[PDB]
């Protein structure tokens, strides 16, 4: 029953043999352009050493399964002779490589380690689960503080600078310019890209639990990018890195003078009242918590159409988090959250990943090396240690008033005392979720869609809560389920459903366009504006790098 | 006559939009300071466009009902919804202000109400103005108790870091004064220092409020040893001091002190109200038995000599109260000071609210107004013999124009004086009439120059060059009218003190004299001992 | 000229210092019987009129004595200031925002330019096609952004039923235009014919509806009669085609039908007000058109306008070009936006609110009525945009109902055939439908006709119950040939006219019949149409 392991690995072999002819091309022909005056990428070499021992240990396990029907110390002897020529043949094959980019990939693959060991976050971690195994009552907050604070400590002495990424440089540098800032965020309208553009304005809302440059990385994968090329005016939210001076900062201040301020500055810059939205994760709330705010006070509605990536509103399957939602726990997070001013996204990190795609190596480590690409990995990777802090009055809201006592859907929800209701909002709904999902479990995605009051439509998508919605149509990666039947069960719903391979963001467009008819205008240049793009509240880092 | 008023009130309200502008462009940069781990014009600008609201709009409908139910009560009515509008727009301006920073503007803003009612001062209430032997004493001390009472009720900064902060030392402490010497600013000074006798009425430290508006500061800095006289607030253990004592114990002593600390037996002389006065008396003692003189200028601030014209403290000097407040102060050991500052005010500056509180918050600093309502309630004692030697020596027998005044039975005679003489008064001083003070000029003997403010008793002498606010009259010929030497003055404009400098500079310069250690840090310990603590 | 204000201000001033001796002695008998708005606020209030009005006489009796009365006039209100946060010092903090608010909305209602009607710079303006349709868009626009942010703004509103509207009742029958609610008794015998009151459906109906001390509901109801009220939906879009014909057949006819089935009497004692009145009246001209047995016994018509030609300060909209536009946007929108109508008039304009209904109400020991009042002319209804436009120009514009030729459901009114005798209630001092205008509507109908004249305003002269005993009215049996005739004839009375319009209903008779206990509902009363707002209260 190893077929299909055999297959795989023989496919990545004979492209990694193809690189390496043309490395040698490469070599050859930079010979050629030489003059006698003058004075990166990793080893195929590298690569091939981790292919061998793919091969070899399941070779070894294959054939030691066979004689199974010493036993034990015999196939530990051969597999850790594997293991070390696995040591020898990547420490050779990083001959000739500069000591700095060593380093990197010595930083890299430590990062990648961590990342997939589970008792280092609290979430996953065995230890606190027994605590929570019916164990006890309020030593809980002091056995999740051991353990909380033993996991930073590790973090801490662990925190390589030099070798990283440049946002504007490497990742975030679609051209664009800040036209807006205010205390809570820095808007970026993006330069154009077509000759003409839509007449409505694309609004992004991304989420401020960790940053948004994950839908503007790099050129091939980004979102923001590929929205300009489809003749979109593109604006983003940038959410200042909040400290102590923010700390008062709620979730309704986020929806009002986020959003709200924001959807405002989109018709200080282009004359439109009303804007294509888009939201991801906690934006994705933030997005739908401010159409219910205008349609409850009567406003005149701002939200033409509303995108909503792994958005909960609905918080009954929190998914791993649910570990944290409990009285005790959460209450003690309230008081450290008061004390403190913020919740540190150093000590968030240690509680949980944004980023666990199960194919994370396989998919955007080896395969990305193989297309040609610096690896996605490590861009992925930057991303999700690139953490945020959360101001404390938001982070008790979200920890109080939506993921314990679940105040949006009971209708007890308020934001400046104003009731929501997402009955009373008619904007044109589509939620895409990702069926691997560990935060935004897609189920609990789908319940929340029954809410809102007009027209609703659900896409499912594969992969996980960044690989599955990051996902460009020239990748041809991974494949959506659409279904336009309403359903009485999300189960329902993916039995009548269809799939279709690629992006699912052509469906996206699709649903945004077909609102719109409206002529497409002249395309707009953004403004001068305030300072170039990306803003400067997305290269404040927690642990600063020089 | 509205043109004037409109285009006055246009002024400031441009004026006010420029600092809004400039305060919203200070938020818009403090944005990009974005440190994770600190926090990032007390008065919002809004509280003051509530002011400015109310003050356009009520010369408007002042003006629109001027040229025409009752058409009376119309304008009554219209008027209160103005006031109601200002009311609301006051509390909303003062929203995001804290709780202890709004408690602080409704205390000042109460003194300030309080200040302006004359029926709230004896020298100015309607009921003792309207008075008879036995009955006024009587009365006179059962209003005052009347009005001492309320203030007690309203009445339930700091010397050295917000109002006296030059930097000094004290050199020499008496039972009456303190010494202060105040550190040099400049490489090089005059050789003949600067002494200043401030009244011992009030305390000092107007001649030294703020960097921006301190005498003493702006003399350092013109290249003066400066030496300032510091009264002490006089208990019940100085019952028996005399003017003779701040005289000759007072102010001859001083100089003495200021020898002591530069070899100069020469210094150049400076007076402020009752300190000027007390300046003249020791200098004619000085002059009357024949010794060296030793004040080479003499700069009299508001100096009554002449008291012909006393204005509103008239009402007290009568026959009856003057004995009935003679035989109070020897009897309670010293006259009360929050009994004085219930008698009157010092500070009617015509716009106080305007040119202190309004133009003072638009030109960036702390309200000047609530500094000096809090110098004005920060009342001293005067000594029960030295009061009773000003009612009757003074005010009312007035034996310093004639002969019969003595100090330690020495017979004055200003006329004996040759020393060059300065006299600075304003022509809205409710205490020191400048008629009086400039007829009080001519009983010296030597140089004599009379210089008029343009504004009260503390607002026309408190003017730095850098404030540009206000001017003042000078004559060169001689006039024996007071409207004659008006009539033929010249007005000029901006602050005097260049003038007051050039005086003294015109009668070799010596190493910026560095004071020495001496008793304590200048603020001395006097100037902070208050009755209300 | 000042003797009369000083002697009123004094007067004022008794009654508080009265008022402030009486809480003193009662809380000073209330330390023995024990077991187990301030009026400093009116005071300080009253020092400002006092000091002010004494100013403005020693000023009366060049740049300097100008500035100072400026000067002095803000010395006063500085006091005020004052004085009147330290009265608040002990008052809480929840209450304090709704006197915050109420004052707020006082000072905005009484800017002329604030609405559209008595707004200067449209006068000006109509005094010019297109031109005066845009500037006067310019007025519209700027007013209603300017009260959102002024409007909206706390929970501290009342709430119907519970501090108004709150007779007790059930809610009988509920259509697409109305909610009828029959009251509960009170008494143990009514009167046998029921009657039906028709409020306007401009503004909600509870202004007859306050509290139990000025509920005509509730003194109908005790005056043993058996009481109906039409609660109008606030319109939405939905009910963009409604029609003024359908609020007369399907309105007011259909709630006779509703009485019928709630009672067994086909003969009503009919009720009017305001637009209310205007339907009431056309409701009669068509059943007596279409030749129907009378089904309105009597009817009291208060403030009422069938006669259009005196629009009053409401003839400034009453053009050709401005009556065009609304119409494209009534049919555009589908509806006439009330917290437009916000802006462009104010149905509450009384001469003293503060006086009268603020002063005086807490003098009584009453909340004051000067907040309820303000509170109502907030909640403010749409119009259907086919019913608004019928209004414009059927109407206002075109008089059609004096030259007879209005059409409700192609049936041309007469009010000539209808002799129902009428009683037409109107008050001086209203700007909505000055009275004179009210009179001319008197003579087209075709039966007894009575005319009375109150004292106040649009407002307070109708809603005067019997135990204020505050203002008066004019009553003259003959008939006159114009209003200044029928007043010179006229003789004053003192008090509430309310026992004589009781007379009028009355008078006509017949035998007491049991009290009819109103059946179980679909709701209880006030139902839900009162409470659906324009802009929801938190």
């Amino acid at each position: 029953s190893y077929g299909p392991l055999f297959e795989a690995l023989a496919h990545y072999n004979d492209k990694l043999l193809a690189m390496a002819k043309a490395q040698t091309e490469r070599t050859a022909q930079a010979l050629l352009q030489t003059n006698l005056d003058d004075l990166s990428q990793q080893p195929w070499q590298l690569i091939q050493a981790q292919m061998n021992w793919w091969q070899d240990q399941l070779k070894l396990m294959q054939h030691t399964l066979l004689k199974s029907a010493q036993p034990i110390y015999d196939y530990l002897k051969q597999s850790y002779l594997l293991t070390a020529r696995h040591l020898l043949a990547s420490v050779d094959a990083l001959e000739g490589v500069p000591q700095k980019s060593r380093e990197r990939l010595r930083f890299f693959t430590r990062q990648y380690v961590n990342a997939m060991a589970p008792s280092n976050f609290l979430a996953t971690n065995p230890e606190l689960l027994k605590l929570t195994l019916e164990s006890d009552g309020q030593n809980l907050v002091r056995g999740l503080a051991l353990l909380a604070e033993d996991l930073e400590r590790s973090a801490d002495q662990l925190n390589t600078d030099e070798s990283a990424f440049e946002l504007g440089r490497d990742l975030a540098l679609t051209p664009g310019r800040v036209v807006q800032r205010t205390e809570l965020y820095e808007l970026i309208q993006y330069s154009p890209t077509t000759e003409t553009v839509g007449k409505t304005p694309v609004l992004i809302v991304p989420p401020f639990i960790n940053k948004y440059y994950i839908m503007d990385m790099r050129p091939q994968n980004s979102l923001v990018a590929w929205l300009v090329a489809q003749g979109q005016t593109v604006f983003m939210i940038s959410w200042r890195n909040p400290g102590v001076a923010q700390a008062q900062i709620d979730l309704d201040d986020y929806v009002v003078d986020g959003v709200i301020a924001a959807l405002d500055g989109v018709e200080a810059a282009t004359g439109e009242r009303e804007v294509h939205g888009i939201g991801y994760c906690i934006g994705g709330t933030a997005l739908s918590l401010a159409m219910g705010w205008l349609a409850a006070r009567r406003q005149k509605q701002r939200v033409r159409t509303a995108t909503l990536f792994t958005t909960l509103l609905d918080f009954s399957q929190p998914g791993e988090l649910g570990i944290f939602i409990h009285e005790p726990i959460i209450a003690a997070l309230e008081a450290q959250n008061e004390a403190k001013g913020i919740m540190d996204g150093r000590q968030l990190a240690v509680s949980f990943s944004l980023l666990r795609e199960n194919s994370l190596y396989w998919n955007y480590y080896i395969d990305s090396y193989l297309k040609g690409q610096s690896p996605v990995a490590f861009d992925l990777l930057h991303w999700n240690s690139d953490s945020t802090n959360v101001a404390g009055k938001t982070h008790n809201s979200l920890l109080r008033r939506l993921y314990l006592e679940n105040q949006l859907v009971k209708g007890e929800l308020k934001i400046r005392n104003t009731r929501i209701d997402l009955g009373k909002v008619k904007t044109p709904v589509l939620l895409v979720s990702a069926v691997d999902d560990h935060i935004a479990l897609w189920q609990g995605t789908w319940q929340g869609m029954k809410l809102f009051g007009g027209e609703q439509r659900f896409l499912l998508a594969e992969s996980g809560h960044i690989a599955g919605i990051i996902n460009p149509p020239a990748a041809n990666k991974y494949g959506f389920w659409h279904n336009g039947a309403e359903a009485e069960s999300p189960e329902s719903w993916l039995a009548g459903a269809t799939h279709q391979g690629g992006s699912w963001w052509p469906e996206m467009m699709g649903f945004i366009q077909n609102r719109d008819g409206s002529e497409p205008v002249p395309a707009r240049v953004p403004e001068e504006g305030l300072a170039p793009a990306p803003g400067h509240y997305v290269k404040v880092r927690l642990n600063p790098v020089f």
